[PDB]
C-alpha cells in the first residue's frame, strides 16, 4: 500500500485533482504546514495534497516551513511525495512549456534548515549526515518519464536544477555562471524539500516545468502566464502517473530508503 | 525634478561634496539608517548623503541594514542612488586607483535580508521576485562613463562585482575561483544594496575604485592608503555627473522602474 | 615557550594523547566550548585537547561554537591550534586513509559567525578584515608534512578544502562542480575555524583524513569505518610533531601573525 504526497507549486496546486476530498489543518514538532492537507484519492490511490506557498500564495521560497511540510505528510503515512514546481530554462534545448524530471541539484541557498535532527526536538535526536548521491527517487522519476511520453509531452528525462535563495531572480552573471557550473533549470524552492524528503525515507520526485529562460527577460507576470497555459500537463500527468505507482510494489524501495536514512543518523 | 541619494563607502563619504548642508535623522520600518541623512545639494541638484558604515565607521558589512538605508532614501524623495565602494581587482587590467562602473554581480552573500517584502511590513506586502538581469540603470551608469571622460580619468565601462559576506577577505582558492567565474572585482557590500534599490524602483549606480589585487596581498591597512590616495576622484565624478544628470529628463526610465518593481510583487 | 591546542574531529579526540591529564570546563565571552578542555602534555610540551563535536559527538558542524571553541584556547595561552577533521576525497590519487596537509580552502558555508569583532562583545571591539591569502600556518604545516615522511605515511604536501554547510552530504552535480573549482577535499569544519584562528594571531593547521571519495558512495557508516581503520595515523603524527613544534623558535612567527592580526582591525 502507497500513499502519494503531492506539493504544488505556484498555479500547480489544483485541489480538484483529487476526487473525495476532505481538509484537514495538522501541526508538527517543527510548526505549522504552508496550509491544511488535503485528503482525497486518484482512482484507488490515496493521496494528500499541500499547497507549498499557502492556498493564497502568501509564502516567499525562503520562508516555506519544508520541515513542517515534510514531517506532516510524512506522518499522514506518505510513501511518496511528488512535487511541482516552476523553473527557468538554462539550455536552449528546454523550451518553456517543457517538463524536466530532475535527477540532481545545486545548493545556492542560504538561510534554510536542513534537516530535521537540529538537535532541539525529541522526534529527530542525534547528528545526520543523509546521503544525496541520487537525490531522487529513480522509480519514481521512471514511472513520470513513462507517462509523459505515454501522453505525448515534451519531457526531458534528467537536469540539474540550481536552487537560489531568492526571492530576487539572478543577475545576468550569476545565469551564466551557473550554465557553466552544468545547472540545467533554476528555482527557489527544491532545496532543502528534497534532502528532508530523504530523511524522512520517503521516495521523492519532482515535475519540474519550464516557464522562462531566465535571463543568459524573466519575470513575475511572464512565469505566471507560462504555468497558466501550460498547468494541465503537470495535472495530467500526476493523474496518470500516480495510479501506475499504485499498482506496483515499492516494499524494497522503500525499505532501502528506510536504511538508509536510519543509518545517516549519529546518536549520542 | 530628480533627487540623488549617495550612499559612501569606506573613506569615501566626505560630507563637504554638498552645500547648504543639513543633518536628518530618520526611522523606517526596517529599523534605524546607518546614520544620519545629510541634506545638500550640488549645484542645482538636491541630494541626500548617507555614510554606509555609519560616519565613525563601526558597522561591518553583513550588519549594515542595506533595507532601513534604502528605505530612508526612497522616503526622502530620491529618484537616484549612486553609492562609492572599494573594491579588489581580479584583473590585471584593473589597477588600484582605477575606477569601475559595474554592470553586473555575483552574490556571495549568505545571511542578508534582500527584499522589503519579508512579510512583515504593511508598507510592502506580498512577495517580491525582482528581475536582476540589468541590475544597474544604465542611463546613469552611461552618464557616469562619459563624465569619467571627460575628467580624463583612468575608468572601466563595465565589470562584475562579486560580493562576499566577509568580513573576512577571502581565500587565495576563492580569488582564482571567482576569476574563473567571471567576476572582475570583488567587495562587501554591492549585495543587497543593489537589489533593494530596484525593488525601491530607484535609478542605482556604483562607483567601483579599486584599491588592491586581492590575492590572486590585500590587507586593511592597504586598502585604507589606496582610498585615501584616490578619494578625491570619486568626489570629482560626483560633483560633474550629478549636474548632469539633473540637466536631463527621466520620466520615462523612472516609469519603466516603478513599473518592473509593482509588477515583480504577487499579492495574497 | 609553545603551548598546542588540538581540536578533535569525529573519533578523532582520544585524550589518551596526553599525559598528566587535567579536566577544565571554561567559559568564554562567546559562549561555552563544544566541551571540557584536557591539559596536558606531550613529551616537554603543554597542549590543550578540545574535542569539537563534544565528547559524545552531539554537536552537528553548523552548530559548533567555533567561537567559543578558539577563543578558550587562546585564552588557556595556546601558540598553535593543530586539528584533525575527516574529508571526501574529490581527487582519484588522495585514497581513503591517506592525510592532506591542506593549505587553502573554499568556503560554501552559510549560517556561520565568521569573527569574533562581530560589535557586540568588549573583548574585541571594531571591525576586523582579516587577510585569508594563507590562512594556514606555513611553518607548521612544514614539519606536520616533514613528520609524516619520517613515519613513512601517505601524505600529501597541499589540498584545497572546500567546506559546505551540511549537515547533508553533497549531491553528484556539487560533487563534480567543486572539482572544476579546484577543491581537492571535502568536509564541514573547516570554516570558520581557520578563520577565528587567524584573528586571535594563533598558528593554526590541518591534518585532513581522507575517509571516502564523496560520490564523485559515502555514507555515515563509511566514514566512521575509514577513521576507525586510520585514527592511528594522526595520533601518531600528532604525537610525532609536537615535540619537534616544541624544539624550534617561534617568536618571529608568532610576531607577525599578531601584527597581522591586530593591523586588520578598524577603530571607531
Ligand atoms: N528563472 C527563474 N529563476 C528562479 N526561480 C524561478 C521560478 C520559480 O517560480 C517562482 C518565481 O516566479 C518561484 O517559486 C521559483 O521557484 N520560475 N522561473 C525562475
Ligand atoms: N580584495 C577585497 N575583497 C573584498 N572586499 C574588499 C574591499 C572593500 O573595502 C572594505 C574592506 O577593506 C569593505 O567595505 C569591502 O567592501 N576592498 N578590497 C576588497
Ligand atoms: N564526503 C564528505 N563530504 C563532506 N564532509 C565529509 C566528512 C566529514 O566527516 C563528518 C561526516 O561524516 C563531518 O564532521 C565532515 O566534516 N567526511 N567525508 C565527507
Amino acid at each position: 500500500a502507497v500513499k502519494i504526497g503531492i506539493i504544488g507549486g505556484t498555479g500547480l496546486d489544483d485541489p480538484e485533482i483529487l476526487e473525495g476530498r476532505t481538509e484537514k489543518y495538522v501541526d508538527t514538532p517543527f510548526g505549522k504546514p504552508s496550509d491544511a492537507l488535503i485528503l482525497g484519492k486518484i482512482k484507488n490511490v490515496d493521496c494528500v495534497l499541500l499547497a507549498r506557498h499557502g492556498r493564497q500564495h502568501t509564502i516567499m521560497p525562503s520562508k516555506v516551513n519544508y520541515q513542517a511540510n515534510i514531517w506532516a505528510l510524512k506522518e499522514e503515512g506518505c510513501t511518496h511525495v511528488i512535487v511541482t514546481t516552476a523553473c527557468g530554462s538554462l539550455r536552449e534545448e528546454i523550451q518553456p512549456g517543457d517538463i524536466v524530471i530532475i535527477d540532481q541539484f545545486i545548493d545556492r541557498t542560504t538561510m534554510r534548515p536542513q534537516s530535521f535532527y537540529d538537535g532541539s526536538h525529541s522526534c529527530a535526536r542525534g547528528v545526520c549526515h543523509i546521503p544525496m548521491a541520487e537525490p531522487f527517487c529513480p522509480k519514481t522519476r521512471e514511472v513520470l518519464i513513462e507517462t509523459a511520453k505515454k501522453l505525448g509531452l515534451r519531457c526531458h528525462s534528467k537536469g540539474t536544477m540550481v536552487t537560489i535563495e531568492g526571492p530576487r531572480f539572478s543577475s545576468r552573471a550569476e545565469s551564466f555562471m551557473f550554465r557553466t557550473w552544468g545547472a540545467d533549470v533554476i528555482n527557489m524552492t527544491t532545496v532543502p524539500e528534497v534532502v528532508l524528503a530523504k530523511e524522512a525515507g520517503i521516495c521523492y520526485a519532482s515535475i519540474a516545468m519550464a516557464t522562462d529562460y531566465d535571463c543568459w527577460a524573466v519575470s513575475v507576470d511572464r512565469v505566471l502566464k507560462t504555468l497558466k497555459e501550460n498547468a494541465n500537463k503537470a495535472k495530467s500527468l500526476l493523474l496518470t502517473t500516480i495510479p501506475q505507482i499504485g499498482s506496483t510494489e515499492w516494499s524494497e524501495t522503500l525499505h532501502n530508503l528506510k536504511n538508509m536514512a536510519q543509518f545517516s543518523v549519529l546518536l549520542p
